[PDB]
DNA sequence: CCTGCATCCGTGAAACCATATGGATTATTAAGCAAAGCTTCTTTTC
């Protein structure tokens, strides 16, 4: 789960915003108030130091009250999958028969 | 010199040679693209 955020962020992160960041990629422009209520865990101004680091890290952004991550962090999250594919799901990665098409 | 008349100017109702030259035009090809067609998964029927 997380170790593919993490170990597909290469380590730049802890485990606090990578389920952070589930949130984030896991609804578009969420308020930060949902991400502290799903995080009972987390400070309040944990849950904001670790948005911190992610717009720190220019990951996660604004639109007004808006918070979504950008298309770099869209492919550590499309690479977790990938590799949760490799290590997880591994018959759902398959690939069924090809056309060639035509022949002499 | 300055008063006094005249006027008059405005003002409206050839051909060629040569030499670059580059920009304009044409051909030629790689990319791409919409449309078609296999391959498997559901969906509907008896």
């Amino acid at each position: 789960k997380v170790t593919y955020i993490i170990k597909a962020s290469n380590d730049v992160l802890n485990e606090k915003t990578a389920t952070i960041l589930i949130t984030i990629a896991k609804k578009d422009f969420i308020t930060a108030a949902e991400v502290r209520e799903v995080h009972p865990d987390l400070g309040n101004a944990v849950v904001n130091s670790n948005i911190g680091v992610l717009i720190k890290k220019g990951l996660v952004e604004k639109s007004g009250d808006g918070l979504i991550i950008t298309g770099e962090a869209q492919d550590i999250i499309s690479n977790a999958a990938t590799l949760y594919a490799q290590e997880n799901a591994p018959e759902l990665l398959k690939k069924r028969a090809t056309r060639k098409a035509r022949e002499i």
